[PDB]
């Protein structure tokens, strides 16, 4: 469970990112597909843009980073109490596009990178701490919903 305080943090750095979604939502992808490009095989629509710069001028690159972390967004703050929002999320990548946990971690990974990278004053220890409970929490309870569906990743 995360604190108030914790929950406050998160929140805090949050709508930093609501400042510009689809330009950390790009980051993110791409950052994401940089560190671990198995990941960018999950995607038929983008695993063949080939460089930095073609990711960074694709539009359907770009409005799914803005899907992404609007789905995100609207779990982080629901504070945990998250179902309901949860619920679809786990249904498609668990049964159609078949994302298992490590990939989820991976992108937990390139959120908090670009968090980091772009706000390092609002983005310290204490900060990263409760980032990383809050994405620890959405990918424990994605997991037991994964398994609900009958997926094991
Ligand atoms: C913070 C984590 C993530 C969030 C909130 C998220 C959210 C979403 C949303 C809202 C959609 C559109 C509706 C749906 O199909 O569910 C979507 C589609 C998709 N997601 Fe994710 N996603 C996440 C992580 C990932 C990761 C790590 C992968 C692959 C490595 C992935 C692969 C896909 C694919 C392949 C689609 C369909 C894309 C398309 O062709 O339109 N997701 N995601």
């Amino acid at each position: 469970v995360l604190s108030e305080g914790e929950w406050q943090l998160v929140l805090h750095v949050w709508a930093k990112v609501e400042a510009d979604v689809a330009g950390h939502g790009q980051d993110i992808l791409i950052r994401l597909f940089k560190s671990h490009p198995e990941t960018l095989e999950k995607f038929d629509r983008f695993k063949h843009l080939k460089t930095e710069a073609e990711m960074k001028a694709s539009e359907d690159l770009k409005k799914h980073g803005v899907t992404v972390l609007t789905a995100l967004g609207a779990i982080l703050k629901k504070k945990g109490h998250h179902e309901a929002e949860l619920k679809p999320l786990a249904q498609s990548h668990a049964t159609k596009h078949k994302i298992p946990i490590k990939y989820l971690e991976f992108i937990s990974e390139a959120i908090i990178h670009v968090l980091h990278s772009r706000h390092p004053g609002d983005f310290g220890a204490d900060a990263q701490g409760a980032m990383n409970k809050a994405l620890e929490l959405w990918r424990k309870d994605i997991a037991a919903k994964y398994k609900e569906l009958g997926y094991q990743g």
